[PDB]
């Protein structure tokens, strides 16, 4: 009786670990899986849905604070600075996303905002006088319901996850706590990215672009926005000429300097995200001597909800942050006066989210063998791994050689000693890591008798900037070599892996690479290409990041004749005439990162060559289907994976 | 400009003051008036609605505990015996009436029950192990939506406040708190009235009737219902009469009840009776006044508990109506009645108590209802009253039974003003020292309000009640017109040329009777009236017993029916010349709308100026708790009629 | 296996027989019984409904012209004078009652009006240039849906057929046929009763009351309304000071004189309706030597829809009309120059509706043994009796003596010769007749083993004015005597009638009399009182005709003290203490003729005496339940009748 994809339904998903100001408590979000309407379920069609509530721990086993029975539930808990109140966002039917205020010592939450479109991103001011948030307020767009045309004049008009961008960006609003009054603060023309209060509560720092074109090129600046004074608020004032990517604003305790996460101008999206200290328009690198990116970039599929990673000053010299290192994610401290020091770094573990102050730290921790758990000051306060309904297995490391040094990957074997099929899984990005995140999909594959082989070829993100740069402008060369070398090393190192029953699969860049590999070797008996890329030229025109992705990743501009020919030579579809491998195609109609036209071309081309092919087309979902899509569609995706593997081995 | 009926919309209405077990806190219900759906209101039609939330005080200014924005809101707060949780009932849209559990030390409430028709009347067991409640569970009746006939075989099939009685009465259920499990306890064939746990939590006392006929005659008994084990109730008092307010004695064997023993009938004052081994003896001796609040007012929305409570083994706390006031008193096993908290100028309309504290709602003729805990006011609701309140003056009249009393509420200034004779219903209730927004609004709009307690009123001894038995329209009509004449003599500002007469229910009967026997009044407003006592007997939800108890007359017997016709104001309608406004609700089952239709037709046939305001959906309780917009409309129609005729 | 009430569902119901102008064709309405939505019926709840279409015959078997599949269907066919078009009214869902125009030589109907509340009573002008009709147009009344109060200042505010009366009465509109234009003609302040065009198409005659009070007293006048000329139409002009009851205006061919049906001012509602010739403010009786009322006043239960009976001039001297004579309804001609002559009068048959001109006649004919059929110029064109699903039986006449001469009634016996129960059935009115209408209910009673005894006591309408007047002011005396004497004569004349198993039943006045009889004798083993009267005083206040009924029928005014006491002495409820007979009470909540408070008092009183009693309370229905209510509720009423008889015999 081997486990199936519905094992997912047994899991509950933690997110957003928010430490209290006094450091002694953590409030977090837990998504459970329930019926859309448990009162009136459909006899013929099950409807498993995410439903979230707020949980609280003061050191011991966490307890629920809210009890949502309908709607998506409650999210985004935010402590008042006096520790007596939780602001949060509630979603229940026609209540899209309303700001709630919950007294923690007794009584129910009060609804603070009454907007048709709800709110997002609530942040208290440090003095507790204000709550900042964004909202599109009561603006109505009836073009879709009426069947009217959409007129497009802006370079980017779609975004994965948000679908169609609104004509007016969400405005920044201010909740006056003492006066119990709401007020618009700043309506941006383009949009507000990262936001953080100054520690004296005088205003906020915000990231925005100059125009839509600059935004499409991932070029942003930092602005100072003080509290409003008259009936007409003051406008933002440019405070850093950055002209590049920036988020994670971390104002320094002194109220004048601040850190940001990003990359200086010139450097493209392949550059490691790093920490930069800003002082009077000047910048210098803060996380020196640390050849690794800021933030979690390690694969996993048990993350639903918000995972905060904003850097936090523990004192006047010490900035706490997370960083991806060789398939792990640890906490580190950057120092104004010195280099980077480890703070909490298990090389076999992943810290996916954290909050901190001078009095305590809360985080979510996981490994390849341990489901995500919530911790407060080193003490686990959840028991979520115990819900995992079948035994987890431990991967074994297998290395391979490259001219830049040793690369690594892993093999997860089933029980027993008999021959088993070998599955080459390729992570996306390409600048992410496989390794020590928890992957329900991989554990399920091993529980169903497959050997899972997954690795970090050149291009992966946790092994230094040079390892990333090795594939610049030449996808399909040394990255493909590393993947097939790794897989060959797996077959040599683990004799029970059946070299006559192999498959190759991957998503996003891994979908590109699955298409590239099957077009360049017939060795695999089956392939599963997920949210794939087949035509790099059409990607440039249809993707929500097409106006800049190939420029940064390959130095190629699809709108220029000479570059377009190179992009066509890098396109797996050019070589599709050589594909003989039975291929399952999985794609979502509302994927704006890799538009479904990518999958349609691969499907049609394989059909024209009479290659066995199957195309699972998910509606409504986007790129994030395998990590956070609607539960029934995550089941269907997994069912289709195993059905294809069972047919071909 | 003068204030109008919309002054009602500024008010918030307190109810159900529940003292905590340790006596140091009070949780209560506050109804505010908001739009039915503030998100999508109708531009063309305002929809003000009652919406209730729970409030809490530990000695200081009360703070809100719940924040309902849709539906009727939250009601019926009940403390867990350990003081850490509040059970309550939530109604929000399609959620009809769910039992909720709110932890008081932090966190939101959890929903405990999931019935299509919701629940009512939750009561914790004293040990905290159980919550008892009633529900019709998921029973569905599609007769009305499909247009099928209703087959009636039972004597009583409608009840005011509700509509059509269900074929099966609500069953009593048990919530096992520790096990988080629900279970049906007892499905009665007729119905459960009062209910109270034994102090040892072994079971409950319940009031029931034997069959449909006994229920229609208001004859009930008390039963012992133990906790289920593998359970049937056993009769322990042969009462065959009216009983409620079960108050089990701390010793776990004796208990008190409010009611009357079988004999004289329901005109007898309700009293306190101690029960021991099927035996009863009156507990509130030497106190010729009824138990409970029977004083008029119009600022009571929600539940107003008055269940007696043992302060110790000898002392039973209860409320009683005395000459237009309602005070708290203590009855003693070893002695008589002692005053506990009795202002002869004030009304305590609801209270809860234990050995550690008391909470109550208090009001006067000049002071809006407020919540108190151990003598300290914890609300500021009078401050919401949007115009100045004025002080009534007392005016007496003489009868063969002694002095009767009434009051005049005058507007500001010194000029002549019209005189409005208002007649309270019942007839066995009192005017006096309850807060009446309607009367204050009348005075605020330039009218003199005259209101009194004629013989038949309830707070002046049993003899004062009995004086009208079997002869409505004699000495009660005399007292009202005697009182009114004394008002004109005592208060020269009252304009004897601009007079009106008005009243509701029995006051509607009397307004019709008076206009049919004198033309002295320039205008009349008859509200939820009675015009035909014969048809009332057949149509009213209490017609099978009301005239028998009140008059000794059976409409189904020839000789009695003729007497009922001689008591009917419609017999004398040929003498009415007074312009009359008729106010009635279509779903009034206490005084059915056929009463108003006959008066309307009769006046039309005599070409008497007449106007008939017919409210849908509302019932008898419109003026005290109807939907806010229809309470406004009723008041608007009152003043429009008075403005036309003065 | 004996037939049950569902035998009704096999029947189809004819109405409105409209002869063509050339006299060679008939168009009529046929209501069939179908499911509310035959596509989606309710598995647990059947919904049989009337659905009507138009039918046409030119001498032979009639054929359908319309094919309604949803809604109530099509009604009120009206020939254009050139014989080429049918106007009619269509009801289908949200299409409440639209004026349609159907070409008869080919093509489908066009919708002519577009009002929210539809139209009613279409009449072509004789020259074909206009169609007159009434409508409340697009007026909306939202008090009920909003829950607002209704303010009543008018003496009469309800009507049995229309429930609640509107604040503004339906206005008279004009359709300009050649111009295809609609136009308001006259908005009456009180209301328009009968209406007829002048033969020269110059305008219409209309009946109206002076004010609301006069209308409640059944006092009306005739007005002349010419065609409009300017933007504001000319007002109606008073043309006959009648101050009494009037309908059935029949303009004379000379264009100046006209006949009306009604009674002169002096007489009350007990006077036979007669024909009056009007000429320049003068009136004289036209149907002289004919001591019988105009119109069908004979009981039956197979009439659904409109049954026109308007008198028609066959020439300058001859007025065709129908009249009720001893339980029959025949056609007669009144003459300006002479007396009344029989035209088509079967003393065993009932002509319930007719239309005529100088070229032909169409009508509906029935008997006690013959279901209604449609005729054209003497030729039957339907086959509806063949649909009657069980054999009909023939009644036998039984007479009784009165001081005014011999009264008559009938016995309908079951098959066989064994003893059977005897049912005394009492017709309403009281000024109607039993006799020679077709009664499904009686045939079904006999088919289920009951002997049906039904008669015409003094008070009935077909035996002369004196026979009517005999009960004036003293209901419960000689009428009750005649009924029990007739019933006694039945038991004597038919020995198989079981005198130990008898029941008494009746509706309206028959309900009053059923209540009166059980309160004055215990001889009956069961009683069924239908839409009854128990309290004559409360009736005066609650009935839609209470302001005048007792005044005309008894000379008593419930609003006057001395009269009210007499009304109480005539009230069956005074004598309810003597009732011992198990009684079934049938009543409809929206009965405004006999309000349900009448039944509630009888029910309560019987309960107070512990007399076996059962109360069937129908929602939505009115007084007309047994003759035209919703089919499922006619079944339930009949089921309850037989269940009560089966329990007690």
């Amino acid at each position: 009786p081997a486990p199936g994809p519905d094992s997912l339904l047994a899991l509950a998903f933690p997110s957003d670990p928010q430490v209290s100001p006094d450091g002694k408590q953590v409030a977090f979000v837990l998504a459970q899986i329930s019926e859309e309407d448990p009162a009136k379920p459909d006899k013929d069609f099950a409807r498993p849905r995410y439903r979230s509530g707020l949980w609280l721990s003061e050191g011991g086993a966490a307890r629920p604070l809210t009890h949502a029975e309908t709607g998506r539930g409650d999210s985004a808990p935010r402590w008042s600075p006096d520790g007596q109140n939780l602001a949060f966002v509630r979603s229940a039917g026609e209540v899209k996303a309303a700001l709630m205020l919950l007294p923690l010592k007794g009584g129910e939450a009060r609804r603070v905002t009454h907007f048709k479109n709800g709110v997002s991103g609530p942040q208290w001011s440090p003095d507790g006088r204000f709550i900042a948030f964004t909202t599109t307020a009561d603006t109505e767009d009836k073009r879709d319901e009426r069947g009217e045309a959409r007129v497009l004049t802006r370079p980017v008009y779609r975004a994965n996850g948000a679908d169609w961008l609104p004509e007016r960006p969400a405005a920044l609003w201010l909740y006056d706590v003492e006066a119990d009054k709401l007020r618009e603060w700043y309506a941006p023309e383009i949009g507000i990215g990262a936001l953080s209060w100054w520690p004296d509560s005088r205003g906020v720092l915000i990231v925005q672009s100059e125009d839509e074109w600059q935004a499409s090129q991932w070029r942003q600046d930092v602005y100072d926005l003080p509290l409003p004074t008259a009936d007409a608020p003051a406008a933002p004032q440019k405070l850093l000429d950055w002209n590049s990517a920036a988020h994670g604003l971390a104002p320094h305790p002194d109220g004048q300097r601040f850190a940001l996460i990003g990359r200086p101008a010139g450097k493209g999206n392949t550059e490691h995200a790093h920490l930069y200290l800003i002082e009077n328009g000047q910048h210098r690198r803060l996380d020196t001597g640390h050849d690794h990116p800021v933030g979690d970039a390690v694969g996993g599929d048990c993350h639903v909800g918000a995972f905060p990673e904003g850097p936090r000053w523990l004192d006047g010299d010490t900035l706490l942050f997370s960083s991806t290192v060789r398939g792990s994610v640890g906490l580190f401290t950057a120092h104004i006066g010195g280099g980077v020091k480890a703070y909490d770094h298990d090389p076999q573990g992943v810290i996916s989210a954290f909050t901190a102050n001078e009095h305590g730290v809360a985080l979510i921790r996981e490994s390849a063998t341990r489901f995500p758990e919530v911790e407060l000051n080193g003490q686990r306060v959840t028991d979520l791994h115990a819900r995992f309904p079948f035994p987890v297995r431990e991967p074994q490391r297998v290395t391979f050689e490259t001219e830049l040094g040793e690369g690594e990957g892993w093999v997860l074997l089933p029980e027993g000693e008999q021959k088993v099929p070998a599955l080459l899984n390729i992570h996306g990005g390409p600048h992410t890591d496989y390794g020590h995140g928890f992957t329900h999909e991989f554990q399920l594959m091993a529980a169903r008798g497959y050997g899972v082989c997954y690795s970090n070829p050149r291009g992966s993100v946790g092994y230094g900037q040079a390892w990333v740069d090795a594939i610049y402008g030449r996808w399909g060369t040394v990255d493909a070599d590393d993947l097939l070398n790794f897989f060959d090393r797996c077959l040599e190192a683990v004799p029970r892996l059946d070299a006559a029953k192999t498959a190759v699969m991957g998503g996003s860049y891994g979908g590109f690479m699955t298409n590239w590999i099957t077009g360049h070797t017939t060795r695999f008996q089956a392939a599963i290409t997920d949210r794939c890329i087949s035509n790099l030229i059409s990607f440039g025109g249809t993707s929500d990041i097409g106006l800049r992705f190939w420029d940064d990743e390959l130095g190629l501009d699809f709108s220029r004749r000479a570059d377009a020919l190179k992009l066509w030579d890098l396109s797996p579809l050019q070589y599709v005439e050589n594909v003989k491998t039975p291929t399952l195609i999985v794609h979502s109609v509302l994927d704006h990162r890799c538009p479904v036209e990518q999958a349609e071309q691969w499907y049609a081309a394989l059909h024209k060559h009479q290659v066995p092919v199957r195309f699972v087309r998910f509606p409504e979902e986007n790129h994030e289907l395998s990590r956070s899509g609607r539960p029934d569609r995550r089941l269907t995706r997994l069912n289709e994976y195993f059905a294809w593997l069972e047919r071909w081995l």
